[PDB]
This record gives C-alpha cells, structure tokens and sequence, in this order.
C-alpha cells in the first residue's frame, strides 16, 4: 500500500498473508474453512496466516494453517488477469473470535462514488521497494466505468473495477495481490493489477467480486 496509513493491530480480522517462507499476497477469510485470493497468486505449498499484524514476529493471536487445496477459476487467463480470483479451502478450521473473522459476501455490485477500505503488507513506494513490518490501510472510491477504461492501458474487463485516485500517490502494490477490497461491510474486490504504483492517471485494477457470488458458493459446498 502506497500513501495509507498503519490499521492497527487486529483492526482487518478477516485480513490475510500467503506465506511459502515469505508473505507473497494477500487473502480475504469468507468462512472458518475458506480464504478468497487472487488466481496469479497460486502457487504449491502455502500456509495461511491469520490474526497477523506484524508478519515478522510472534505477538499471539496469530493462527497458521496450511493450505489442503487451492482451486483457481478455472477461466482464469494469466495474459489479460480476467477471472483472476482463486479460493483456497484450509486444512483445519481456523478459530474465530474478535481478532480473526470472516468478511461478508456482497449480494450487488458496489457503484461508483462507493468509498472503500483496502489493506495489505505490500510495497509502500511508488519508485523502489520498501516492505512493512505491520499491516497497511488505503481508504479508496470506485471509480466510474469511463474513467477506468480510460485510464487503463491493457483491456479492462466486465469483471474488473478501478478504485484508487487519479492524481496518483494512494494505491495497493506488489505484495497486496490477493488482498481485500471491502465496501460498506461486504467483500467488494481482490487486489488484481496496475501499471506501477500509485502513479497519475494510472488507479489500481481490481477483481469485481460480485460477479463471483454463486461460483464462490457452488464451489464451496461441492468441496
Ligand atoms: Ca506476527
């Protein structure tokens, strides 16, 4: 995250870390038992983290729990990032209480004008790279449909969104993939692509989750 501010200790619940001996993306808990990620983020071998705040040392509330399956949608294209959303289903239950909880699904899209909250421990620089120790937040609008398609250099698709600021100087980064974009209490985007960090005329990409509702839910109860 370019621009945020620190959240504060537990203050994102449902805010998770892919871990594989280093955090590489972010993770929304919908349920004891799934997290909602970004597709471009698979990989074998992960272990969730939750009820983490500073992602290099042990506080307490943290629970580790690995990864026993991670289906990617099965129309994701890696060229244009459309559908680019995976579930992961966790090996055990994760314990929920005040610190680690699961976020809502949306039941309709977000519009725009819709202010919202996105978070993660990616890179905070526009120009170089500088990785935090404790979780970051960006409070963001959905930006117009126009807008997005005109700002946006590679193809914007139906099942993306652009959020951020077009004066540049607030957006997620590297790091924050997978991460939550959450609007008036519901999951609303998944931290996708951009072109750099925070630059003008440049707002993040993000993965519109409300279109995804009835796949999430079908893909879920059959596994
Ligand atoms: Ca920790």
């Amino acid at each position: 995250i370019v621009g945020g501010y620190t959240c504060g200790a537990n203050t994102v619940p449902y805010q998770v870390s892919l871990n594989s001996g280093y955090h590489f993306c972010g993770g929304s808990l919908i349920n004891s038992q799934w997290v909602v990620s970004a597709a471009h983020c698979y990989k074998s071998g992960i272990q969730v983290r939750l009820g983490e705040d500073n992602i290099n040392v042990v506080e307490g509330n943290e629970q580790f729990i690995s990864a026993s399956k991670s289906i990617v949608h099965p129309s994701y294209n890696s060229n244009t990032l459309n559908n680019d959303i995976m579930l992961i289903k966790l090996k055990s239950a994760a314990s929920l209480n005040s610190r680690v909880a699961s976020i809502s699904l949306p039941t309709s899209c977000a519009s725009a004008g819709t202010q919202c909250l996105i978070s993660g421990w990616g890179n905070t620089k526009s120009s170089g790279t500088s990785y935090p120790d404790v979780l970051k937040c960006l409070k963001a609008p959905i930006l117009s449909d126009s807008s997005c398609k005109s700002a946006s250099s590679a193809i914007i698709t139906s099942n993306m969104f652009c959020a951020g600021y077009l004066e540049g100087g607030k957006d997620s980064c590297q790091g924050d993939s997978g991460g939550p974009v959450v609007c008036s209490g519901k999951l609303q985007g998944i931290v996708s692509w951009g072109s750099g960090c925070a630059q003008k005329n440049k707002p993040g990409v993000y993965t519109k989750v409300c279109n995804y509702v009835s796949w999430i839910k079908q893909t879920i109860a059959s596994n």
